[PDB]
Formats: structure tokens, C-alpha cells, sequence
């Protein structure tokens, strides 16, 4: 093994170094390249990565600082934040559509929620602030015409009618404007980003999403068979999202309803994805080149929004720690491939390395996974998501509502 992760200083020696790695993989901060993304899109033969996991490398970054006090990066992270922001400031750059669904505009919101929550440093007096794109995000996916009667409501997977999967209504649409109203309620303590977040998980748990009996948590279902032909993949960043968005409702409510949900949801994940104490993507992971470039990406997210779960619903420490802990532990000792003697791979629970050409990436997803897991060995040390009490960003009343916004010509 190459990374030692035995105590704080060495937990930060190893999340400095694993956070050189994935920067290597960014080239945006370069001349002539594009701030925010990852090499790609695949289907321009640009490279393996689409846009969205650019928003989820900067709220990594924006986290690894949080968690270890290293700001070398941040410069980097503000441009690429700031560059993706689109002309409304609502993370719908025009250029990007094909890739506009209401999850890849969440993540980059969810980045930004993160940046308020973190006190990562402001945007000049003139760009958009971190609270103010969050919130933009928010209102675009909570705008009427997103929310038709089919299944009873929810949001569909794409934004644009004519992109495909237009007719799909999935969880993650949902988990992420589930998650970030919870998040905004809680910062800014407004009650109807709360209440736009129970409804939606509501809408969840009514429309068998949510499994009533077990607490699994399903990938989603079509509009033409009324979102019953449920797609029973399960996949971790699903649960651990609505985990995630839960604890944010529990610790705003004090609510015992979101309390059960937080404690079942939890039961649930620790059931399905961690086998002897690792995580492992089920869908997936159980044979070696099924994995998708965005499913390289998703036990990352698990380990860090698990890690904030513990500081905001602190009753789960003790249940999501130690597994947290056993879980980086097996990422760290397959991060052992060459040419470097450190390479990650992605097949943590196996105990060996894979070279990440086997699903066909050069590797960013799960050099940037194990970033995520390291960092978040360091949350006992860190401060909790700030609100509006201490946080330093600024909120827009009119986030989202712009004359030239999409939605007045959709
Ligand atoms: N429109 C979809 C996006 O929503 C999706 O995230 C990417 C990656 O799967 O493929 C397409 O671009
Ligand atoms: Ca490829």
C-alpha cells in the first residue's frame, strides 16, 4: 500500500497528494481549454467525461478544502464554477443542452450549495454568488411547466422535451431538487424550499421509488406506463442523496417523521451497498467493464454527503463512521497500480487493482472517488455546513427569473 491513512496528518498527506492526482485529469485551467469540465464530451471524441461531472469534480475540490484547510486549488475551482454558469446564471449554459437534464443542472447547484455551506471564498462583487446560483437552480426545476400531471408529478429526467428520456421521471431528477431545497430551507430558513422538499419526497415514496417495506431506493420509471415500470437498478448515490437532503429536513424540522426516514434510509444503504464494511456500486461493480464514466463517480458521493449526515444528524455517527472508515481503507489499498505505484482503480471491495481501461475512462471518476473518501476521513475535525447565521455568500430574490430565462420560451 502506498497511501497511509492511519492518523490526521497522514489522512492530509494522502488527500494532498490524491488531490494532485485527479487535478492532473483537469485541463481547463490551461490555455485554450474550457474552465469547469473534464476532457469530453464522448460523443464530440473529446474525452470520457461529460459536463456534469465537471460540477461534481468542483464541489469535490470545493469539499477537499473544507475538510483539510488546503487551498491551493481554489482559484482553479472559482473559474471552473464560474465558467459553466450560463448567460441567467442558472447553470443552463445554451452551448451544453444536450446535456441538460434536471440532475446535471442539480449537481452543479449542489456544487454551489456546497461552496455557501463551506464559506468557500465569494465571486468578485460583479459574478454570481454561491447562495444566488443555488437558488436559481432551485427555482428553474421548481417552475410550473417542469411539473405536469403525469405520475401525479415529479420532475422528468431531461429538461429539454425534445432531449431523450424526456419520458423517463427518475430518482436522481428528484433527489437532487429534493436535496437542494432541503439545503437551501435550511440555510436560509425559508419554509417554502422545505415544503417544496417534502412534497417532492413524498411524491417519491408515493410513486414506489422509495420501497415501502425495504427502503431501497429504485432508478425510476416512464411516463407512458404512469412511472410503474420501475426500474428496480439500484444505484448508491440514489439512496445516499435522499439520505443526504433527509438529515438536512430532520436537523431543520426536528421533525420525528424525517428522523424515521433518515434512520430507514440509512438501514437501507448499509444493507445494499457496503459488503464487509465497503461500499460497492450493485448495478455494476460485480463484474469488471459494465461500469459507466458517471456510475465511477457515484461511491464518492456516498462517502462525503454520509460523512456531513454524521455532523448534521449526529445520532448516525456512530452507525456511518466506522463503515466509512473500512470502506476508504479498501480504497487506498488498491491505489497501488503503475505507473506511478498509486494509481486508483474503482474495484475497492475486491482488494486489487484494475486498471481503469477496463470500463473504458483513463480514470477521473475513481481517482476522484477516492479523493472524496479520503478528504471525508477528516469530517470529526471539520466545522458543519454553515446558514445564513455565519455564511459569508449572498442569496438573489430573483434567482431563476430572468426576462431571457429558458423557461419564458419553452
Ligand atoms: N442528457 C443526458 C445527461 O442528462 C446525462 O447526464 C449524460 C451522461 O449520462 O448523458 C446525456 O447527455
Ligand atoms: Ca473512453
Amino acid at each position: 500500500q502506498y497511501y497511509k491513512i492511519d492518523t490526521k496528518e497522514e489522512i492530509l498527506e494522502s488527500a494532498r497528494t490524491l488531490a494532485y492526482d485527479m487535478m492532473l485529469f483537469y485541463k481547463g485551467n490551461q490555455s485554450g481549454e474550457i474552465p469547469g469540465i473534464l476532457p469530453g464530451p464522448p460523443t464530440e471524441h473529446k474525452g470520457d467525461y461529460y459536463w456534469w461531472e465537471g460540477g461534481a469534480m468542483m464541489g469535490t475540490y470545493v469539499d477537499y478544502w473544507h475538510l483539510t484547510g488546503d487551498p491551493s486549488y481554489n482559484h482553479v475551482i472559482m473559474e471552473g464554477m464560474l465558467h459553466q454558469v450560463g448567460p441567467n446564471a442558472d447553470y443552463q449554459p445554451p452551448n451544453h443542452t444536450a446535456s441538460l437534464g434536471n440532475d446535471d443542472q442539480g449537481f452543479w447547484g449542489m456544487s454551489a450549495m456546497l461552496a455557501a455551506e463551506n464559506k468557500f471564498p465569494n465571486p468578485p462583487d460583479d459574478k454570481p454568488q454561491w447562495l444566488a446560483l443555488a437558488q436559481a437552480v432551485w427555482t428553474t426545476q421548481a417552475s410550473p411547466e417542469r411539473h405536469d400531471g403525469t405520475c401525479n408529478g415529479g420532475l422528468r429526467w431531461q429538461i429539454p422535451p425534445t432531449n431523450a428520456g424526456y419520458n423517463y421521471k427518475n430518482t436522481i431528477a428528484n433527489a437532487c431538487f429534493f436535496d437542494l431545497g432541503a439545503r437551501l430551507a435550511r440555510y436560509t430558513k425559508n419554509n417554502t424550499y422545505a415544503e417544496w422538499a417534502e412534497k417532492i419526497f413524498d411524491w417519491l415514496y408515493a410513486v414506489g421509488y422509495i420501497d415501502h417495506e425495504t427502503w431501497a431506493v429504485y432508478d425510476g420509471g416512464h411516463v407512458e406506463h404512469n412511472c410503474t415500470d420501475i426500474n428496480r437498478a439500484q444505484f448508491s448515490y440514489n439512496a445516499a442523496l435522499l439520505l443526504h437532503g433527509a438529515a438536512f429536513m430532520w436537523n431543520y424540522t426536528e421533525d420525528q417523521k424525517w428522523k424515521d426516514r433518515v434512520d430507514n434510509l440509512l438501514t437501507g444503504i448499509l444493507r445494499d451497498f457496503f459488503k464487509d464494511g465497503v461500499v460497492f456500486e450493485i448495478p455494476c461493480e460485480g463484474r469488471q467493464g459494465a461500469c459507466t464514466a458517471d456510475m465511477l463517480t457515484f461511491k464518492g458521493y456516498v462517502h462525503r454527503w454520509m460523512a456531513v449526515v454524521t455532523q448534521i444528524a449526529p445520532h448516525t455517527k456512530d452507525r456511518i463512521l466506522p463503515v466509512l472508515r473500512t470502506s476508504a481503507e479498501a480504497a487506498v489499498k488498491q491505489c497501488v497500480g503503475p505507473p506511478t505505484g498509486r494509481r486508483c482503480g474503482f474495484y475497492w471491495k475486491s482488494g486489487k487493482f484494475v486498471d481503469p481501461s477496463v470500463d473504458h475512462t483513463s480514470g477521473a471518476g475513481e481517482a476522484m472517488s477516492v479523493l472524496a473518501a479520503v478528504s471525508s476521513l477528516l469530517i470529526e475535525y471539520a466545522e458543519p455546513p454553515a446558514t445564513n447565521e455565519t455564511g459569508i455568500s449572498r442569496g438573489d430574490p430573483n434567482a431563476g427569473m430572468r426576462s431571457r430565462g429558458a423557461a419564458q420560451h419553452f
